[PDB]
């Protein structure tokens, strides 16, 4: 009933972990490891389930997090044999709400993912054997059904018995319309004790009043709908409703729109328990002061010995407004296909009914291609899955169509803890499923840099990293620089898209990779869909322009390599590097070469710039960082560390189809030692690659926090390099023990930036892990959907 459960993620239902990664800053976010596969398309606002059956994450609220369950938001099951049981398929809540409900035994069944399709299969407590597979259309290619939100859970009931049975299936769900929104927003923003900007989330959670529920019937599906009185139109954030429907014609339906949630439950459980029924009730009267509202319904229905039986259960949500900083206000991609005023939940629900099963054959059919490959093993087809699963819950934002962006705009937060959008230095590694399943979206990111890069904001603002707790006398850069390359997109409490570089951590307008990293984006994007969109060319190709220009000023000496000092100036952004270092330099390289490809496509003058400058610093790079067995760090510091992602302009310069920016045989050499070292002498190689060790194994400064960190999404693009010099053992190797670490350890669906040796973590729910998709693109030859 599990589709290829060898190529899914397992743990028995309710079963914890031991000992599971812990964050390594106290001020930094850590929920526990109780994240399950997240419901709901992209930038739709999802809801996550736990492997406990708790309905634990709630992510309505566009770019914001909030954990904790609500124990009304369930689904039970009554089944009546020789003898009688009912049960809520989650955890008995901590503080005796529902005390009068049962909870399903923990241990008796598995749940499994593969994202987007996830099952919990129960066994050992009722007689029949029992599947509820919860999905949403996330397609590629699909740029409609993948931003819906909408959960289809469908259940599968089959009787082994020779004897009868009845059974029931309820969904409770608790009404929260106008909860998911920010009653302090565009707040002062703080500088965290690890330097990063952080602001106010002041939810209306338990603010229920005016909330209220009823009924749907009709020929074709029942179920319920969750709304709330007034509904101002237009809408504001945090309006909108709640619906779900089952087809008709499948049992005999019980539908009770108002019960209390914040009760024993009783007056539910009292029918339930005992017969599968409840108490008929369609009551929209809306909440009182005070007062919390929840609805369900239920359907009973008898299965044969031998009968098996299907249902369909839809759930949707309609809250088309995402508001950012006070007043500005975007709608979700999702409206498109309905409209904007929050009232269409039903409309969703019903397309879900019809639509459920095409989209669950065009999952299957996507997925065919990763789960039929030859030369993958099965924990990395199941990793290739579950790493997209934050493309879902990284706070998305996928916005309504315009003229000039015909499929909305879209975004991914770097993570929780650094709350901006599509980090660019981030990005070079983690956005390879983007490319490679919504090349659309991926362009509408590409396309946003493009317009920020000509942009300037001059005004002074303080830099976290030098910050000491005096607003007066703290140093202060210009947000933004003309011609330099922001960092990020913006920040869910100011205005994605068009308010860039919102981080303050570092003065970004100095970082010396960002303007590579832009270049190289652009030309992969371009490459990688065809190399026939000479429309996103041309639109990119001023801002590329001016990034290369931003970057050459730092060339100090006039050797045609841009040189890094001061701050921390790169995505090692706690690691000071002096002078050329081999990163950077690499990265310029490449990033040279891709302008003189895409300048010659489309006839541009500047060719022959970037031609001359390539012609001085490709040979010098090496002249100056090649130590007979590695590249060193950089031309200035005179550090003997070995950094493990030294030349990812190499691996991009290859991947792009362009010239080697160093010798190969200097290159795999390279390779071969970073392997050895800050793989195979880092701990033995239990935990992964170190961004940076000594070549006898040890740390440079055991004070160090990057340099002695293994970045889960390096690690990825190390694989994918060692893959394409043709260490194909080593790659799978790698890449093995980082999703071992990931899956074992209570990291999954919240993978982090980085682990220690230690047992902690840093930046959990991170954008730089789905690089493992570069190891798919450079290993999958001729398949990927
Ligand atoms: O883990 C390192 C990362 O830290 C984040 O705070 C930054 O925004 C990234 O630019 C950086 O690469
Ligand atoms: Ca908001």
């Amino acid at each position: 009933v599990i589709e290829f459960a060898n190529c899914a993620w397992t743990r028995a239902i309710g079963q914890g972990w031991e000992t599971p990664y812990r964050v390594r800053y106290a001020s930094n976010l850590d929920d526990g490891p109780w994240y399950g596969m997240p419901l709901g398309g992209f930038g739709a606002g999802c809801i996550g389930r736990s492997s406990a059956g708790d309905f634990n994450l709630w992510h309505v609220d566009g770019g914001e997090h909030i954990f904790g369950t609500l124990p009304a938001c369930q689904f039970s099951l009554f089944e009546q044999g020789e003898q009688t049981q009912a049960y809520a398929l989650g955890s008995a809540p901590k503080d005796g709400r529902l005390s009068s409900w049962q909870w399903y035994p923990a241990g008796k069944g598995t749940y499994a993912v593969r994202y987007p399709r996830s099952w919990f299969v129960y066994e050992g407590v009722f007689r029949a054997q029992i599947t509820c597979e919860q999905f949403s259309p996330i397609l590629p290619h699909n740029y409609q059904e993948t931003s819906y939100p909408v959960a289809v859970f469908l259940w599968t009931f089959s009787n082994p018995t020779d004897q009868s049975l009845t059974l029931s299936l309820m969904l409770s769900w608790q009404n929260t319309v106008g909860w998911f929104c920010n009653t302090t927003p565009s707040s002062a923003i703080a500088i965290r004790d690890d330097g990063s900007p952080v602001y106010t989330y002041t939810p209306r959670w338990g603010q229920s009043d005016g909330n209220f529920n009823e009924l749907i019937q009709t020929e074709s599906f029942q179920g319920w709908r969750l709304r709330r009185m007034p509904h101002p139109n237009p809408p504001q954030e945090g309006d909108g409703e709640w619906a779900a429907l089952i087809p008709t014609g499948l049992g005999e339906f019980f539908g009770c729109s108002r019960w209390q949630p914040e009760g024993d439950g009783a007056h539910l459980w009292q029918s339930f328990s005992v017969d599968g029924s409840l108490p008929f009730v369609n009551d929209p009267t809306p909440a009182a002061a005070g007062e919390q509202v929840a609805a369900a319904f239920a359907l009973r229905f008898s299965l044969a010995p031998g009968e098996r039986k299907q249902i369909p259960v839809v759930l949707a949500w309609d809250f088309p407004v995402t508001e950012f900083g006070k007043g500005v206000i975007y709608y979700r991609r999702y409206t498109d296909f309905c409209d904007r005023h929050g009232t269409n939940a039903v409309t969703l629900a019903a397309q879900a009914l019809a639509a459920y099963a095409t989209w669950q054959e065009q999952i299957r059919t996507w997925q065919a291609p990763i789960l039929s490959h030859p030369d993958w093993p099965d924990w990395f087809k199941m990793a290739l899955c579950n790493e997209l699963y934050v493309l879902s819950s990284g706070g998305s934002l996928w916005s309504a169509a315009s003229d000039r962006d015909p499929v909305g705009q879209f975004a991914v937060l770097e993570c929780l803890d650094y709350r901006w959008y599509e980090s660019l230095d981030v990005r070079l590694y983690g956005s390879f499923a983007l490319l490679q399943l919504w090349p659309e979206l991926e362009k509408s990111v590409m396309r946003a840099f493009a317009r920020a890069i000509p942009t300037a904001d001059p005004t002074l603002r303080i830099i976290g990293y030098f910050y000491r707790g005096d607003p007066e006398t703290a140093y202060k850069a210009p947000r933004k620089l003309a011609n330099a390359v922001p960092h990020d997109l913006g920040a869910p409490n100011e205005h994605p898209w068009e308010k860039t570089n919102y981080t303050a951590y570092q003065d970004c307008n100095l970082w010396k990779d960002l303007a590579s990293d832009f270049v190289l984006l652009v030309y992969r994007d371009f490459l990688f869909t065809g190399g026939t969109d000479l429309n996103f060319a041309r639109e990119c190709w001023p801002a590329v322009v001016a990034a290369l220009d931003h970057l050459k000023q730092f060339d100090q000496d006039g050797d045609g390599l841009p040189e890094n000092g001061g701050a921390p100036d790169q995505t090692y952004d706690d690691w000071k590097l002096q002078g050329v270092s081999a990163y950077c330099g690499g990265l310029w390289l490449a990033a040279l070469e891709a302008a003189i490809a895409l300048g010659t496509l489309l006839q541009q003058p500047q060719v022959e710039i970037y031609r001359q400058w390539l012609s001085q610093a490709r040979p010098r790079y090496h002249q100056l960082l090649w130590n007979g067995e590695y590249y060193r760090l950089d031309t200035g510091s005179g550090s003997d560390v070995i950094m493990a992602d030294q030349l990812c302009g190499q691996f991009y310069a290859q991947l792009l189809g362009l010239v080697d920016i160093v010798p190969p045989d200097c290159c795999d050499r390279a390779l071969r030692k970073i392997y050895d070292t800050c793989f195979l002498k880092f701990h033995n190689g239990q935990f992964g690659a170190a961004n940076g060790l000594l070549p006898n194994g040890q740390p440079e400064n055991p004070h160090a926090t990057h340099p002695l960190e293994v970045w889960t999404g390096i690690n990825f693009g190390l694989a994918a390099f060692l893959w394409q010099r043709g260490m194909i053992d080593e790659a799978w190797r790698l890449a093995e023990v980082v999703v071992r670490q990931i899956y074992e350890n209570g990291l999954q669906f919240r993978t982090p930036e980085a682990i220690t040796a230690n047992g902690t973590f840093r930046a959990c729910m991170y954008l730089r892990p789905m690089a493992i998709w570069a190891l798919a693109l450079v290993s999958g030859g001729s398949r990927l959907p």
